[PDB]
């Protein structure tokens, strides 16, 4: 009395991979870019993870899909501190920050990557 | 002399996202929360990524996502150090540590989300 | 005029986890393994994040799924500055360093699953 | 003292050839003809066995003398499901069917021919 | 010289109707009447062309004027693969085929008829 | 005043029987007899509805007195999709068909008989 | 299991200089400021280190840095034979000391400086 | 390429008060104590600075911090002209020396006192 | 909202000794050196605190750290009245002194010393 159809099903399988990458930079503060309680960083003096200073830009955050970590003389900060663009970083409330210190950037990118495979039988 | 079945197959793509979101509080250590060798920090006294003050209670680790991170003077402290509740954080071995020291507590929660799309063929 | 086929098609839900298990590992510098500005520490003395002493080796970096943190006098390192395996960990310009000084070494590792249910409609 | 009647008897022949003839008709399901549970296609949208459009009217089933056979999907169907007429075809529990389904409609018509010889003697 | 006879003739018109009628039954899978490489279905669980459940027997093949068609998931099978009674049906090699699975059995009955007239010349 | 003539009459009675004889023939698509959208399949790699291989030719349809039906993949075709021979049978526009695939040749002869009787009244 | 505290160490380098100086004041007697066995001197009539008269006060002995040496006719004194004050010198036992005899007062201060450097290293 | 420390300096201030004690004996000379040109005075002889005996011992010159002077008849003496032991004071070359003349010792004893404060800033 | 710094602080020990140094010289009136109210002594005529002829040269007073003291007859004198350099003595005023008088310069110079630790914590 009802319409017929053909049943089947099917059945997928799934494998997921991160592949994280790290990105790493670091600056030693010279009382050179420095003004009324602000510290904009020049992104050329970058040393990048072969402690090798970077040639043209820092990578930025990856869309969606990373975050910021900050060092300064081993303290943890804030996201509100500082701001990250490609072709510089300033961070504000640095006039009593001393000469020569440590300042580490971490950039968290993920790119995570999937393939599957589908089984039908009928 | 065998059943005879259709043969039909399928292919599918999937395309995953981190979506990180990571937390991060701040507490400046005075002798007031202070016992025999025991630190108990109530969850009001925190200050978020924001600079504001937390309201009414910490993100915890999301469940079988996630991890911590703990900063004490800028050495990094074990998981065994320190146990992380809702509505309170406490810490022992804290005769030694001095006042206004600054405790930074790192929590990552991962949200991935997959959409995949399937075509089949006949 | 043409081939006729039967026409199908399917629908997928995926589902994924991070699954992180974050490794830390701990150690006090003593003037006993170090030599002329290298410090090749071997993989005995390493105190996980249980307090407990590591017994036979460090759980490396997930293949193509991880990275490392080096952590020394609250200052983070370049992963240039040092090579991990698993039977030992060494590091060089280490002339400097001074006697017990704190150094952690953090491992994230993720190990994703996943799970996913296939419909399919006549 | 009976009626005298002459006696005869003759012997006859026959051959049967049934001449079938079969009408196939195609059609792909567009979501244009379609409406609460029902899908009533127009006569002139379907294909011959020539794969060329039907011009004026589709052959009915001969009177007496005919079946009909409908394939959705590749699942057959009952005569109660659709009816057939000249000018067009409607079927009810069509909610369901997805777009661009074949749909074949098989008409057999037997015409039956039979010619005899009949001898005769005395 | 011989003997003599009467000389008459005939003539025959037939006509033949072949009356085809069509029986077409319907089963849906059920895990219920399975067992090891052996599906027998009841003849009771069957449904006509008129969407009503069959009640006492299915029409089998007429004697020396019909033929068997067997549908399961659309595949056409041989006339090996199934046996026909009139009270039961049971097919070999059906652990594959999944539940719910529409299966169709379709039963050709002619049944011809002819009427003829003859003239006869004296 | 006319020429008299003897009147007599006649009767016959005609049974007519189909026989119908339905041949079935089966193939699994290999890409080995597969060219630019034509598939010319041997007619020694069928097996017929006994489920074995046929040995020298495949019956053709009965001299005006049959019919073809073809089976893809469950989706019944076009009588000018292909040709069918004694020795060869041959479909085109067969690029997109998928290995493996059920194909099914349904053939339909029939060879009626006839038997009467003739009574002839004085 | 325990705590993890950064270590450092620091270096002083001290210079003292005494910095002395010496105030010298004298009187010659005379039979004018003398009583019954006491000689009350008022501080107008002292003669500084320059050989000219003091004008308005005499420098007393700094607060826990200094002391007193009296000399009366080359004989060395008690510090209990005479008493010091701002505005007077007063002694005891005077009846015998002859006119014009020489009284010397030796005030010694000493008003020590000292500056420190620290170095401090990681 | 480098290894990274944290950059820490300090200031300390620092004074320092001499803290002067001056110690006076005398004693007049009777032909008691008088030999073949030396004079051996028994420590119990000497009067201190209040004018009253000595009772026990004369406080010696203080370790590496301290001087001695010697007056007779007015007259300033040689280290060498005499010894000063905790319980006896000797001198040579007293053959000439008159009865009851006067004899002064003194003893400059000299213990600084210095704190510090030290402030550092990271 | 501010910028989070590592506290530590320090404490400092500091030990300072005087370090005294006390040079005596002497000289016998003659009336060889004796001019129109005016006395000065070779350097070469003085005899130290161990009874020996200076050689070469007077130890002045330390820079910034020492004091005079003069005796001429057993009368103190004043810093006005007599020059001191490293090669020659002089004094004015000095008609009416006596032959074979006794000289006393006393020169007291000072050299404190002081030692100091630091501690630190963090």
């Amino acid at each position: 009395t009802s319409l017929f159809k053909l049943v089947m099903s099917a059945t997928t399988s799934t494998t997921t991979d991160t592949n994280p990458e790290v990105e790493r930079y670091f600056y030693r503060l010279n009382p050179a870019q420095r003004t009324s309680g602000t510290l904009t960083i020049p992104s050329t003096s970058f040393t990048n993870s072969s402690g090798a200073a970077v040639t043209s830009n820092i990578v930025t955050a990856a869309t969606d899909n990373g975050y910021y970590l900050l060092f300064i003389n081993g303290a943890f900060q804030e996201t509100s501190l500082f701001t990250v663009a490609a072709s510089q970083v300033r961070i504000t409330q640095t006039s009593l920050v001393p000469t020569s210190a440590p300042i580490t950037l971490v950039v968290n990118n993920f790119a995570p990557t999937s393939t599957s495979t589908t089984t039908v039988r009928s």
